[PDB]
């Protein structure tokens, strides 16, 4: 029968005996124990060890196996998903399906999991009510056995599936068997961009209803115009036989205050000509005054629901927090509680690089505090509903949620072809109403989404009208099949741009700045995915922020994503290392595009975390002459728990600070008058700094935390003072091969055939490994990378523009080398041209002045022919000798910063061992640059100027040509690379050129001067 | 869903056509028990997407209804804007929970009378006169059953069909109905004769109400 | 197996293997026969004299039908209402429901008409392509066997169900 059917590969068939979905239950027996969201007795866990067995097939499942444990099945934890156990591979693919499309045939060799438990059952739980199982996450589908007997079948892998187990458990020792298929037809609308796993990787439980329940109930929140007062609405269902006995008291709660209740027995208002629903009954309770939910602040109720008889006697009770929160769209803006938002949102995948796709509490809070912490205040649960603990969190802590079904069909040709054809309307719709049927009495779930990259079909249109039909308190958004089709109330492009339209054919993606203005166009536009973060990026990301700051319907968006999605493997050592697609001898693969985090996993930050944190900011600053004004961007609460910090210093060097309380209310304005600030008698350039310090501790963050900050030049005092004029005289050594520079013990050596600086000595210590050479390539980074492959090349990524100029492997030919002897210096004039197949790519032009104080002056002047690829940098680089603990600079940081991402940078005197110098980057590229540098200070060497550069144990080979950042290994000293200029790093998306014109190193003509001695 | 030939006969002999998916659920308590159950949705998806797909290419099809007196629900909604999507040519109707609903392009009342008001609680059957200028309302109004034609009956046609004239957006409406529902049974001398409900046995039953 | 999933009692299951809905077809081989709607060879009505059983439920049909004609059946025009046969009572209600309201589950006393017939099928209609069998109306559920064999099973009174017979299908007979 079961092997017969065949229930996995049919979309008509989605559960077999599967219970109703109805918002978290929990059956209390007690109204204090409800009141409180303390532990259930009638809710008990079946998490913990499981029997398991691995099969290819569900074929190749023994008919014993339902009856008899078996053996040589090993036991396991669950939740757990079985690749993470290593029973198979976990694929990871992006687009193209892990499988063959063929719908609705999944393949004949499908991994099985079939789990086993014995379990207790308390006599009390059979002699009376209901008792249900319920898997809060299958992946993909399964059959379902108690004692032998078949229960049922369940797809759709991110919803709980219940089934009534009361006619099938005896008293005592009780066995069940799960048959879980990695593949069905679930799968086909389940083609997210994640490593695809399966097993049963949520909780797992066992609830006791009375036969006599609440099964369902729905709160709702309407307020008058100035929210001062509410209605809240409670509609609740009953299953069981009616008595006219029957209450349903609905009793809401701030803390341990009843702030109102109300009794009714059953029987609704008339719905249409045959009456009413005699089952349902709707409570009204009063509100006055009410305290707002919002992100800023988290201002929670308790209702309580209580199914009991006219007597006073309880029979159930269910519960839930209440966020009195008015979400609506008008006039073209997103409102909320009458304001319009300020979406600082990101997505987030249900990930852990131990675990897999299981999550647990901890992680979930870690994620939150972090996404607080660094002013997020929006998550799109990407792209399937979450781990019901998750709404809880969100609902307590402070976060706006965007909640999407889980229907993903990218990789079809069309991308609608599942999503337009009827028949499958059905397995879509069980989808997104089993989702709303679940989740929609959080109050920080905002806004539904109907699922993920799957074109435009009509079954959108259909699931976008019965969501507005059966909830309007939340608006739908769906950014498949143009980001602006019928079946969203948002624009919600994915990667659009903020100036630069990309115009394909039938889904363009306009700049948004246009797109919210194309004739009849009226709808507010927040980006479901912007900003994506694979590796190193975020290039151009502020350049969201000052569009979303300016533009009213520009109300931000999601970045792509939160956290890399790698994962934990081992090597012959034993030593864990960070693995992506790929290297679990997964293919097809997609190799590193499963890591796009702004966190890596296990949470550690990415440089680009503080430039989300800067740009996201909820104080703004303007400085006039002596006045600082400071601008809230927060709606709802005053800065009650912030304090204005400000520091004026000289080239790193602090001369005054201070602190002024922040009294700001919601979008007001707050002047602040520095006092006369007093007058440095040094040379150079004085800079404000701010920062806005939270004195106390939060439920998200602790005290001192720093929120938000911002620099200024003040007064620049130019250096007019010529040095002392230094009695020694350096001596130049004209050799055949050489040309050397002496200074006491000091020596510098010119290979007069290279034309490079090859060595120099302090004494008898040499001071380069490698001579100084200009550089004009970077090691690649996943956005000069894209979605080019050996396999198949894209000639329009800047990898291979590059490649394809001759930029990596162009060699020095050697023009001019002369030297002269100054009245107090010597004086190196060199030309280089960097040649490929003929062309002349660039020309450098230097000169190098040493004169009796010991200072080397590199002056570098550089021609780059227009016609080639605009080059990566124009800079300098050798291997130092050296190796020390500490590196100093007077420029941006302490953070990794590059030109297109450092406005979260400050500048000041930074000190930071060497390792900080370097960003683990799963994938190696270029990493911990630092720009607009002056002084740097590195062992006994320090040079000065005005340049970006980074500074490791790592070559710029090494980072190209390693593929993980584990085989990495410390080269012999130091490797340093000083640019007079960078190329942006780009990021608005990571599959086309994405640098900025005024980021990319065009202007053919680049000037830079260095100054290099010994401190 | 009629049989096929009937949509070529009334292309070829000339007559709008109003296809009606088959979905009644009337006797249900309230009438959009199921029609407003989401588990119910997919079986009556492909009641309504089937007969588009059937039907969509003969001319005398000129509305598209969603079925028959089953209340209001999500899943006429839901159905509504599916047909609205897929097949933008003709208009979507549907009487059930008022019939003035967010399911139905034309208010399509059966039995609302022309100048009587009949206002019951929550679907009220406003008369049709009256109905086109209630507040907000700008559809037009086609009755979808009008007239009992049950035994001697049709009093007060006239008086429908000079609102219809008089009235731009009062367009008509269908008769209820064409044809007696009555079957052959025969006597002990083998004559035969018109039965209706209650005459084969069957119980409960709504006798002559078949007619 | 048939009798174990009862999926006149699903309303998740409403069809087993029905072909997608389409408009009319003919699969004319010949443009002019098309061009004046005139009979196309391509479409075989199969009515008339079929093979029929009444059963008081589905429970009370035999196995033996699958494979042989069962004696005991008559010989009857289709299509037909097997009430118009007299094989059990028509029923007129209006608004109640002529059984008890108990969603998604219906009598177990559940009339069952078991519809046979036996007819040929040329050779050249299964050496190349399709064949298929179109239900224009059947009421109110049906499941469909082809020489033994299952095929499927369909809902909707009013919609005509097609199933695939072309690997169910032998010459002559059937
Ligand atoms: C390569 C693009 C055409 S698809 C692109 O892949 C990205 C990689 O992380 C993300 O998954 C995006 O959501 C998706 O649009
Ligand atoms: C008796 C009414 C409450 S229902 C009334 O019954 C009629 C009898 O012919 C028709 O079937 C109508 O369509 C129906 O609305
Ligand atoms: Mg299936
Ligand atoms: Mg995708
Ligand atoms: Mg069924
Ligand atoms: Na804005
Ligand atoms: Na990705
Ligand atoms: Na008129
Ligand atoms: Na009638």
């Amino acid at each position: 029968v079961v092997l017969q059917r065949r229930d996995w590969e049919n979309p008509g068939v989605t559960q077999l005996n599967r219970l109703a979905a109805h918002p978290p239950f929990a059956s209390w027996r007690n109204s204090e124990e409800a009141r409180t969201d303390r532990p259930s007795q009638q809710l008990r866990s079946l998490n913990g060890e499981w029997r398991f067995a691995w099969f290819p097939a569900p074929e190749a499942v023994p008919e014993s196996w339902l009856e008899c444990d078996l053996p040589e099945a090993d036991t396991v934890v669950v939740p757990s998903n079985w690749q993470m156990h290593g029973y198979d591979a976990p694929i990871y693919t992006n687009v193209t399906y892990p499988i063959t499309v063929n719908p609705p045939f999944v393949p004949t060799e499908n991994p099985t999991g079939c789990y086993s438990l014995t379990f207790n059952v308390d006599e009390s739980w059979l002699q009376e009510g209901q008792t249900r199982i319920i898997f809060d996450g299958v992946n993909s589908a399964f059959h379902l056995w108690c004692n032998g007997r078949w229960v049922g079948y369940g797809q759709d892998s991110r919803l709980p599936s219940e089934f009534d187990l009361s006619a099938f458990l005896r008293a005592g020792e009780n066995r069940l068997a799960v048959m879980v298929l990695r593949w069905s037809d679930g799968s086909y609308l389940e083609d997210q961009d994640m490593w695809r796993m399966s097993g049963i990787f949520r909780d797992v439980s066992l609830l006791h209803k009375p036969t006599t329940q609440i099964s369902d109930f729905h709160v709702a929140t309407r307020f008058n115009d100035d929210f001062s007062r509410a209605v809240l609405e409670a509609e609740v269902q009953m299953c069981g036989e009616l008595r006219d006995y029957l209450r349903v008291t609905v009793s809401l709660w701030q803390g341990e205050t009843q702030v109102a209740s109300g009794t009714a027995p059953f029987g609704g208002e008339i719905i249409d000509e045959r009456g009413g629903y005699a089952d349902r009954v709707t409570l009204r309770l009063n509100v006055e005054n009410p305290k707002l939910w919002s992100a800023e602040i988290p201002n929670l109720y308790r209702a309580v629901v209580e199914l009991h008889t006219a007597d006073g006697t309880l029979i159930e009770a269910e519960a839930c927090d209440v966020g009195f929160r008015e979400v609506r769209i008008e006039n073209g803006l997103l409102l909320l509680n009458g304001k319009p938002l300020l979406i600082r949102g990101v997505n987030r995948h249900e990930h852990h690089p131990l675990h897999g796709q299981v999550m647990d509490e901890q992680t979930m809070v870690q994620d939150i505090l972090l996404m607080k912490q660094n002013n997020f205040n929006a998550v799109r649960c990407s792209h399937y509903p979450n781990h019901p603990l998750w709404y809880t969190l969100c609902d307590r802590y402070g976060l706006y949620v965007v909640d999407e079904a889980n229907i993903e069909t990218h990789g079809m040709v069309p991308m609608n072809r599942l999503t337009d054809d009827p028949r499958w309307l059905p397995a879509m719709s069980e989808r997104v109403t089993r989702m709303v049927q679940r989740d929609r009495n959080h109050p920080s779930v905002i806004i539904w989404s109907l699922g993920n990259e799957s074109g435009h079909g009509a079954n959108h249109d259909a699931l976008y009208r019965w969501i507005k039909s059966v909830d309007p308190s939340r608006p739908v958004q769906y950014e498949g099949g143009g980001a602006d089709t019928t079946a969203t109330d948002i624009i919600c492009p994915m990667y659009a741009r903020v100036d630069e339209d990309q115009p394909f054919p039938a889904v363009p993606k306009w700049s948004i700045k246009k797109w919210l203005s194309l004739p009849g166009e009226t709808r507010p536009l927040i980006l479901c995915e912007y900003a994506h973060a694979m590796g190193n990026s975020l290039g151009g990301f502020a350049k969201y922020w000052q569009a979303f700051r300016q533009y009213p319907r520009l109300q931000g968006g999601f970045v792509w994503d939160w956290v890399d999605q790698s994962l934990i493997k081992y090597d012959e050592n034993g030593n864990p290392w960070s693995a992506y697609g790929g290297d679990f001898g997964d293919t097809p693969n997609d190799r590193q595009f499963c890591m796009n985090g702004l966190v890596f996993a296990d949470r550690t930050p990415h440089p680009a975390l503080t430039e989300a944190k800067h740009q996201q900011q909820f104080f703004q600053f303007r400085l006039s002459g002596q006045t600082i004004e400071v601008t809230s961007e927060y709606l709802f609460r005053h800065s009650d728990n912030e304090l204005l910090h400000w520091m004026v210093a000289l080239d790193g060097k602090p001369l005054a600070s201070g602190e002024v309380p922040l009294d700001v209310a919601p979008q007001g304005k707050q002047l602040i008058e520095l006092p006369e600030l007093p007058q440095p008698e040094s040379a150079g350039q004085l800079w404000l700094t701010v920062r806005v310090v939270q004195p106390n501790a939060t439920a998200w963050s602790e005290a001192g935390h720093i929120s938000a900050w911002q620099q200024w030049r003040l007064a620049e005092n130019l250096s007019v003072t010529l040095p002392a004029a230094s009695h020694a005289i350096p001596h130049l050594t004209t050799s055949e091969m050489d040309f050397c520079i002496e200074l006491g013990n000091k020596r510098w050596q010119f290979n007069r055939q290279s034309g490079f600086l090859s060595q120099m000595w302090i004494g008898d210590k040499k001071q380069l490994l490698t001579p100084l050479r200009d550089q004009f390539t970077r090691a690649p980074l996943d956005n000069d990378i894209g979605v080019d492959e050996a396999t198949r090349i894209d000639p329009n990524a800047w990898v291979e523009r590059w490649k394809a100029a001759g930029h990596y492997q162009a060699e020095a030919a050697l023009l001019q080398c002369t030297a002269d002897t100054l009245a107090d210096a010597v004086l190196i004039t060199t030309a280089h041209a960097w040649q490929h197949q003929g062309k002349t790519l660039f020309i450098s032009r230097k000169t190098y002045r040493i004169d009796g104080s010991g200072q080397m002056a590199i002056t570098v002047d550089v021609e780059v022919a227009s016609d080639t690829p605009h080059p990566a940098r124009i800079g300098l680089n050798c291997q130092l000798a050296q190796v020390a603990e500490r590196v100093n600079w007077l420029g941006l940081g302490p953070q990794e910063n590059y030109p297109d991402r450092l406005t979260a940078a400050c500048f000041d005197r930074w000190d930071l061992p060497l390792s900080d110098m370097y960003t683990p980057y799963v994938f190696p590229s270029e990493n911990g640059l630092r720009c607009g540098t002056r002084e740097l200070n590195y062992g006994p060497h320090q040079w000065r100027g005005d340049f970006q550069f980074n500074i490791s144990r790592y070559s710029q080979q090494q980072l190209m040509e390693t593929s993980h950042r584990h085989l990495l290994h410390a080269e012999e000293g130091t490797w340093l690379n000083i640019d007079g200029f960078h190329m942006g790093i780009g990021g608005d998306d990571s599959w086309s050129p994405s640098v900025s014109a005024e980021f990319q190193l065009s202007a053919g003509r680049y000037h830079y001067q260095l100054v290099w001695c010994q401190k």
